[PDB]
């Protein structure tokens, strides 16, 4: 027996606690570095709190089992000054994970597979307590921001896989593929960088029009 429910200010503890103990060691691109203690990714987790559409999955005795942390994004202004997110991280481990979504998103614009759409919802950051995991959790965070989206008009659900694996959820979810790169085809200096399991695959940039 779980609860999905909005995660307020005050659970930023909380949330990070349970992060730490699972996605910081058990997400692929993470676990493959071996990430360690990473301040930047906690930053970088907690940011999209305050716009008030991420979700945690509560146990019977208040445990946080899950979360799906959600933030709004814009398309770029017609005077946009496009900045790389890797530059000012100085964790050398999770720059290079900074570094692919850079590259991700240099390769692949979201708002070009939707140019009437100025605001999409992002699936930031999604983790699952391992003795909770196959149950269904991810499909019921996802559906609480299907919530959300109704009451503010928002059209497109947008969520960065970083393996096949998550990918496949999301498809169970409803989600297509919108881009796709193969570690084997990330080159960012002419080497590959990231060498995770053959099953991994790569990441898959997914999508729902809810
Ligand atoms: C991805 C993740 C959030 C899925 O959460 P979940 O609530 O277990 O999702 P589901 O219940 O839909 O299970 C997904 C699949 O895991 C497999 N599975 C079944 N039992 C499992 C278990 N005890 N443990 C792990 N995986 C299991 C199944 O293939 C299952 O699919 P199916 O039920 O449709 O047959 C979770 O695996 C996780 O936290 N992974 C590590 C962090 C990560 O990679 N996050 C996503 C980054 S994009
Ligand atoms: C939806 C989701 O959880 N994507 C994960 C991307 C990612 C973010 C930070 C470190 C490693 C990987
Ligand atoms: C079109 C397709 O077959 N996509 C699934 C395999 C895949 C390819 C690249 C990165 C991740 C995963």
């Amino acid at each position: 027996p779980y609860t999905i429910e909005l995660i307020q200010p005050e659970d930023g503890e909380a949330v990070i606690a349970m992060l730490k103990t699972f996605f910081f060691k058990d997400e692929p691109l993470n676990t493959f570095l071996d990430l360690g203690e990473c301040k930047e990714l906690e930053k970088y987790s907690l940011k999209p709190l305050p716009d008030n559409c991420s979700y945690k999955a509560v146990n019977k005795k208040g445990e946080i089992i899950g979360v799906f942390l959600n933030g709004l994004m814009r398309r770029p202004s017609p005077d946009d000054v496009p900045e790389k997110a890797a530059d000012s991280c100085e964790h050398p481990k999770f720059k290079k994970i900074l570094s692919l979504m850079d590259h991700v998103e240099e390769q692949f614009n979201i708002f070009d597979v939707y140019p009437d759409e100025e605001l999409i919802l992002d699936g930031k950051i999604l983790s699952v307590d391992t003795n909770y995991r196959g149950l269904g959790i991810a499909g019921r965070l996802t559906e609480r921001a299907y919530e959300y989206m109704r009451e503010n008009g928002i059209n497109v659900y947008h969520v960065l896989c970083s393996s096949h694996y998550s990918a496949r959820v999301m498809e169970k979810l409803g989600f297509h593929e919108v881009f796709r790169m193969q570690f084997a085809d990330y080159k960012p200096q002419g080497e590959v960088v990231f060498k995770p399991a053959a099953p991994h695959v790569g990441i898959q940039v997914m999508a729902k029009e809810v």
